[PDB]
Order: structure tokens, then C-alpha cells, then sequence
């Protein structure tokens, strides 16, 4: 055993050198709560080392604000709560450990956001994510278990029709053109290039059992494997959020209930939602927003603080470990637990709306000055 | 006893609540039924509720809807045949309650079959399973009888010779190096996770008399105790069907011929054919299939459907094999009652000819329209 020899060194001799580091298992491991825990283990084997080595690794980032740990399977979350809860509160605005979750998947209660402005919004997007309970997570699964979740996965999406009838294309079995026209176009997710995924172990024996499915039109696609089991996405262009998300919906589940039908569930409890491998994405995984083009708002002062105002995070145009190009803006929602998938996306439909007003602040004749403070 | 205790409440205080079931059993087992066959039960003392207990806890899937009844002895078919009859007709497809199934174990009646693809078929395999007349099965089966039955078999088999030549494995005494090759060859069988076979008690005094047994060259392999009495599987890399087909003939038939000379023989009727514990295993209980390559047809539109046509059915593979060839699949008969073992090994031997013209045809990047194949 690699823990109990690391366990014959006194507890500061093994603890982290996170002086210069920023990110939020920094911010809560203390000497004490490792000394508590570095001896645990989950019943796979997954450890307090396995689960903040990527924020040892990675002292910040240059886009955002990052967890600096993993989850290698959905014991970790109870093993080591006392580290997850304190993060988990501060990454998602106060959440307590004695709070609960609420999901919403019905269409029919988001008001508006069916026609976001076309001048602006080039595309918008709905995604989240799943694992399969049973199983260890990507940061911690072997190649037999991924493999397993793969067949699993194409099985289960095989029987998905209608508008959502497609395909599964494996990454080992397409040409680097072909993998480099959909990562470019927005649909796959990129080379195992993060360094989350790379510190965490999850780019283990890529391209292995990774692999996207979608329908021919690609409005709804499936990746498998990446960075969890399985990410859901829905998308299309244009600016009509509601029908992304009534598709996204519709299709997540059909998708749950196929794999019911296997007898299999998705890792999920009333305290976190649906459980995945970085701490912020538990709850909803909901990620939704849009591509929009801001080229003065993304200049324009305490831009970062609307956002912030709105709950709202922003991220290059390739994504999170990308920079925005061309003044196009990755605009969505920053929290996903403590919300509902409807009260989330309602919270980006209403945040662009005032975005693309605040983006209509100068063309015209008008400019933030007046009725501004006044906190109440 | 027990039973005459329920006897005194009213057959409504009685019956299964099974407003969310979606069984087989839940399908036909009405409040009149209930009440016209809970005071039955079989020599043994096989009653109505034992033989729809796995059902009543496992309410099954609207999708996919499971049997819900087990056997727990021969007579159990014809004592509640009120039950199982229509459970018979609307699983296997409209086969009849006067309808006859005949049972044919002569390979020379298999027409080819020797010569599958070895470029695509990387492996066949014939399975099926027995029940020994005189002795309940699985689920009602006692300790005394689970060990006279191994008693039987382990003696029968041990007489076997020359390519049957074989091993004993109990479980009781397995040690962790025989476990992890039996693991390597897939010969390994554990105590069921499944509800469905733990709710209708088959798993009781596990590992009691349960065992293994295969030959030296590990191309027969025998199952005692597990789901029924005997599970008896052919097998062998490449597409000889025939060769895997006529060990499995010569070995059942010597296998029986050894229990008939110490005056047993196998459970068998000219209506059900071979009786084991599932409805869904009667007549043949046989399943002929294949290991695969189809990566191009894997990815077709028209997979499942073709499979369907040609009574086929598949089932996706988790390991190395498909992920380097990136689609290897299971494929085997999907009928077990009212065809003969030779149909049945027949259908599959055409099927997958087919299925390969079909293959290399994508390989040219050319259609499979003109092969398609019309409903058999
Ligand atoms: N609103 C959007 N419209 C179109 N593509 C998008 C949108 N948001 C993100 N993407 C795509 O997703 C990728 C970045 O995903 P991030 O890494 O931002 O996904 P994360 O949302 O996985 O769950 C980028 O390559 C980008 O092409
Ligand atoms: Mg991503």
C-alpha cells in the first residue's frame, strides 16, 4: 500500500506547500483537517492525495476561479465531506451542508427566452452532466470500467429517435481532421490539453473508450467519458434558449429512462443533486448560456462585477481554458446547486436581455452615470 | 399451512398491489386468477405467491418488461399452467398452448456453419441449460437436493474423457488463484446481484453446492447450481459453429446418458421442450452466438433493424477487442421456444454470413440497400 508507507511520515511532512496557491481546497485544507483525513480511503481506494492533487498541481488559473480538487468515485463526497462541504459552501454562494437540492426539468416554466436578440446571440447552449452509479469517476475509473461505461452509453443512446435519433462516433475512430472540425466548431470537447484534467489522472489512456454521440443535426450530443461519464449538451444558432432547453429536457429524460430500464441510476442524492467529479458541477451540472458578441461590454468597467451582480461567469469563445475572440463572449450561469435547471436558465435569459441593454449603452446615446447606487 | 393461514383472509387482502408494475406476470394476473389459484400448490408445496414473489418485488420496465414468475419444480408448469401459459404465449411470441416444440440435437441436420469469417468472427459459442426430473429447481430447492444434484453431476462429468476430458471447481473451496483465471476466461459465476434472482430465493446457502467444471482444452464448460441445475456451455475462437455445435451435442448427449444409467434424466415435455426455471428459458433454452466485427454496420443506421429481421439480437462488448477495432458485438438467436436447437444454430450461421457480405460492402463505402434482408 502507497498510503500506509506515506503514512509512516508525520502528517506535515506530507501536507501541501499551498502558499502561493489560489483556488478554493486551498482555501480550506488546514493542517488539522489533513492530519484528520490522509489516513481515509473510499472503497475503491481513492484518497484525500488522489482528491487535491489537482489544486497541489494547479496554483490558479488564468480565466477563472477553480475548485483544486476531484471526487474519484461517489463515496468521496461522504468520506471526505469535511473538505467538500466547506468548498462546496463557497463555491456555490453559501450552500450548507443542511440544504437541499430541487430539481426542475419542465420547459413550460421558463418565461420567455425563446428569441435572445440574432444581432447578438450567435448560439446558445444547454448542457450538463451524469455518472453512472456503480462506477468510479474519470479521474479514478480504469480502463475496464471506462470501457464499460462506454458500452453502456452506446447501447443506451442506440435506442434514442425522432429528432434525437443519431450516432456514436469514437474518438480512436475518427481522422485528426475530422476530431479537429468538431472541436473548432464547438461540438467535441477538446484534446486532454486542461490542466485539471491532466493532474487529476483523467486523461489516463486517451483516447480509450472516449467518444461523442449526436444527431444529425447536432442540436443534441452526447460526449462519453471526458471529463465524466457523460455530458449532455444541447445547441444550436441563434438566440431561442427555450427550445435548447425544451430539447435538452426532452432528451435527458429519455436518456435516464433507457438506462433504468438496464437497471442502471445516475449517482444522485437530495443534499448534492446529481453527483459528478468537480464539486462545481454537482446539483443541476447546468451549464447554460450563450455565445455573445460584447467587443465594448468585455471592455467596459466592472463588467465583471454585471456578471458577478447576475451570477454569471464568462469564458473564451473555445471555452473556460480559452480567451474570448473577435468580442465574442462565452456568457452563462455560474451556480448549479441550490438553483433548479428552469431557475437557472431563467437566470441567464434575464441576464442577457440586460447585457445586450448595457451592450446598447453607446451606439446610440445613453451611458451608466446617473441611478446607480442606492443599495437597498 | 402458511398457505391455509392466508387462505382465511379474502383473495383482496391477499393480491400484489401492482398498479406500477410492468411484468409479464403483473400483465396477466388478475384479481379472479389470484383468487382461482392461491389455494393450489404443487407435491413439493410450490404455491401461487412463491411463484410470483420475484414479481411483486420487481416491478420490471415500461420499456423493457421482465417475466416476474419463476418455476420451482416440473409440476409447477402445469399446476399454475393458467398463469405461465399466457406468460409463454406473449414472450415467446404467440407460442400456443397446444403448440409442440420439437427438440433437435443432431448436428449433421446443420446445413454448413464451419466456416464463418474468421476475419470477423472472433469467436462462437453454443449455451443452454437443464433441469434433472425428481428434484425441485432453484428457487424451491433444498440444501439436501442441491447436493445430491452436484453429487450427479460431478460424478457424470468426471467420466468424461478425451476432448471432455475435465476439472471440478466448487466454490466453496476456490482459492484466489483459481478464481482470477476463471475471472480471465470468463468461466467465473458469483452469488447473483440481481433482485430479480435474489427475490425468488435461488441464491439461498450460497455457495452451497455450487461449482464449476470445464474441460482441459477449455472449450466446455459446465455451470452446477447457478440459475438452474445445469448450464452447460460450447466455445472456441473463430467461426467454426459447427465444430462448437457438435461438442455441445456429444457432451449433453453423454452427460445424459450417464445420469440415465443411474435412472435420472432430464425435465422434458413435447410442449415446452427442456423445463428450467424461467419461462423465458424454455423449449431449447439455447443461445448460439457469435464475437463479431462489424465496425462499419455497428455504426449503420439500419444495425438493430437488420438484427431484428433475422431473429437476432446483440449485445455490446467492454473490452479490448471492440475498443481496437471500435465495434465488436454479441450477436445470437433471439428465439428459444418452437424452433430446434438446429434452426436456431441455423439461423445464426445465415444471419451472420449476411451480416459480413453486409460489412465488407461498407467497407467499399458502398450501400447495404440491395442486401437487406425481409422479416423472417
Ligand atoms: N453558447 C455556446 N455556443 C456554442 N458553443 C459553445 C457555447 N458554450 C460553449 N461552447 C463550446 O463548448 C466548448 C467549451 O466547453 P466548456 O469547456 O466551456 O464546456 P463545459 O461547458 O464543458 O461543460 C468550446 O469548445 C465551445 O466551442
Ligand atoms: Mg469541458
Amino acid at each position: 500500500s502507497h498510503n500506509a508507507l506515506k503514512l509512516r511520515f508525520p502528517a506535515e511532512d506530507e501536507f501541501p506547500d499551498l502558499s502561493a496557491h489560489n483556488n478554493h481546497m486551498a482555501k480550506v485544507l488546514t493542517p488539522e483537517l489533513y492530519a484528520e483525513l490522509r489516513a481515509k480511503s473510499t472503497p475503491s481506494g481513492f484518497t484525500l492525495d488522489d482528491v487535491i492533487q489537482t489544486g497541489v498541481d494547479n496554483p490558479g488559473h488564468p480565466y477563472i476561479m477553480t475548485v483544486g480538487c476531484v471526487a474519484g468515485d461517489e463515496e468521496s463526497y461522504e468520506v471526505f465531506k469535511d473538505l467538500f462541504d466547506p468548498i462546496i459552501e463557497d463555491r456555490h454562494g453559501g450552500y450548507k451542508p443542511s440544504d437541499e437540492h430541487k430539481t426542475d426539468l419542465n420547459p413550460d416554466n421558463l418565461q420567455g427566452g425563446d428569441d435572445l436578440d440574432p444581432n447578438y446571440v450567435l448560439s446558445s447552449r444547454v448542457r450538463t452532466g451524469r455518472s453512472i452509479r456503480g462506477f468510479c469517476l474519470p479521474p479514478h475509473c480504469s480502463r475496464g470500467e471506462r470501457r464499460a461505461i462506454e458500452k453502456l452509453a452506446v447501447e443506451a443512446l442506440s435506442s434514442l429517435d425522432g429528432d434525437l435519433a443519431g450516432r456514436y462516433y469514437a474518438l480512436k475512430s475518427m481522422t485528426e481532421a475530422e476530431q479537429q472540425q468538431l472541436i473548432d466548431d464547438h461540438f467535441l470537447f477538446d484534446k486532454p490539453v486542461s490542466p485539471l484534467l491532466l493532474a487529476s489522472g483523467m486523461a489516463r489512456d486517451w483516447p480509450d473508450a472516449r467518444g461523442i454521440w449526436h444527431n444529425d443535426n447536432k442540436t443534441f450530443l452526447v460526449w462519453v467519458n471526458e471529463e465524466d461519464h457523460l455530458r449532455v449538451i444541447s445547441m444550436q444558432k441563434g438566440g431561442n434558449m427555450k427550445e435548447v432547453f425544451t430539447r435538452f429536457c426532452t432528451g435527458l429524460t429519455q436518456i435516464e429512462t433507457l438506462f433504468k430500464s438496464k437497471d442502471y441510476e445516475f449517482m444522485w442524492n437530495p443534499h448534492l443533486g446529481y453527483i459528478l467529479t468537480c464539486p462545481s458541477n454537482l446539483g443541476t451540472g447546468l451549464r447554460a448560456g450563450v455565445h455573445i458578441k460584447l467587443p465594448n461590454l468585455g471592455k467596459h468597467e466592472k463588467f465583471s462585477e454585471v456578471l458577478k451582480r447576475l451570477r454569471l461567469q464568462k469564458r473564451g469563445t473555445g471555452g473556460v481554458d480559452t480567451a474570448a475572440v473577435g468580442g465574442v463572449f462565452d456568457v452563462s450561469n455560474a451556480d448549479r446547486l441550490g438553483f433548479s435547471e428552469v431557475e437557472l436558465v431563467q437566470m441567464v435569459v434575464d441576464g442577457v436581455k440586460l447585457l445586450i441593454e448595457m451592450e446598447q449603452r453607446l451606439e446610440q446615446g445613453q451611458a451608466i452615470d446617473d441611478l446607480m447606487p442606492a443599495q437597498k
